[PDB]
């Protein structure tokens, strides 16, 4: 169950009963740049800190981002999280990511390269994401 | 970077042994196989009894064959271009730790292939699953 | 270039009426439907009783719905972006005989769609079937 | 006798009086433009319409453009597969069937026009990573 919704600049987060946060929406009209440096934590109205463990379903859908850092607090990237981000060319994934859900980078056709962290256990076939993604690299543990 | 020293036939498998001391699986001949499961040998012996590791699955080695399953042994470092392409009955692929490279379209248009597990040793993949309809999910082996 | 005159609800269907005298189907609400077959009306009546043709299936109108089949009536000229995307039970699509354009990803990631018949009137399609990997064959009436 | 060579083109001639283009040999071609002949003649001067582009006929060749003449009824499986420089395909007009992966990995192909005669084809969006739009001629 959602405990509260917190807005941090262009980011909307939902805080759950289990003490984790999901990044539910990126609002490009509120962003200071096209590089999304996603925070690893979010603080509620009472000063309690929660880790950002999930990039929610369609959170960045159809946004103008050119680059993104997914912090090491994130365990899962949701379905269509970065779908139709037509200018997205630089994706930094971090060691602790376990799951990359279906079509997480659907039609990110400016994405030419991606490196998968050693921690990833299950992902959607990454070659479905971008028409320009010829090769996928895997980080060694 | 090398030259073929000898060609060896082991049942349905053709191997080329290179002067660098490694062997490439160049062809799978269906008509000589005992079953549709390809249990690829990790090594091949030449006419003088010398043993060589099978380090590469050659380009198109299993192209359009009737295989239902395959074990790629721990001796293999790379899987060549279209090595298992258009294998419409292939549903079970065992990759082993030591594989580094999966070349372009290596498992292309394999319509019965629904999943694959990638070993922790794999460093690079050139779109090996293009046109393989049911290949949604990729699992990754931990170290 | 037009403006929305009014919005009309007809069972599970939401329509926008434009000043050019046409209607766009903007949303399909699963919870208001009597069945999983979407028999889209060819016309819609506004609050003053005026009938208008349904000429467009709007962007994402049926996105992620439970529909198993759809009839796109002969009044429809264009199917919008992602109009039927992610409809994983959709297997039967009857398209409009006046359909001219099928916009980008209109039938994307529809994993149960195995075939489609394209009407002779269609002039242009912007990759409508991306990620619908069971969609092998496309039929046309021909000569 | 049942095989005819016309420059870079090999044709197999059938009992039913039709011909299949079985192979394109780029080392024998005068250019990278494959203007496929609509007919082929045997040693006795009998003319055979070219009705089929055979399976893998142009596989991995250097062609930059192709005209498939109005005599062709079917394009075979992987006929133009891995033709990495192919950017212009003219289909004519009598074509009925386009078999599986006829233009597989023809990733320099940005648009294609499908003739009104085509009745059944492999999804053309599978062929090229650069093919955003398919046009249908009336
Ligand atoms: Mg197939
Ligand atoms: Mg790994
Ligand atoms: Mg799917």
């Amino acid at each position: 169950v959602v405990e509260s919704t917190v807005q941090v600049g262009p980011y909307t987060f939902e805080i759950w009963f289990d003490g984790t946060a999901t990044l539910t929406r990126y609002d490009e009209s509120l962003a200071g740049s096209t590089y999304a440096d996603i925070p690893a934590s979010v603080t509620d109205e009472n000063g309690q800190e929660y880790p950002v463990t999930v990039i929610g379903e369609k959170a960045f859908e159809e946004t103008n981002i050119t680059g993104v850092t997914v912090p090491d607090s994130v365990i899962s990237i949701g379905r269509l999280a970065f779908a139709y981000c037509n200018s997205l060319s630089d994706v930094k994934l971090s060691e602790n990511l376990i799951y990359i859900n279906e079509l997480a980078f659907a039609s990110c056709d400016a994405l030419k390269e991606i490196t998968i962290p050693a921690s990833v256990e299950k992902m959607d076939n990454p070659f479905r994401w971008s028409n320009a993604l010829d090769t996928v690299y895997m980080e060694g543990m």
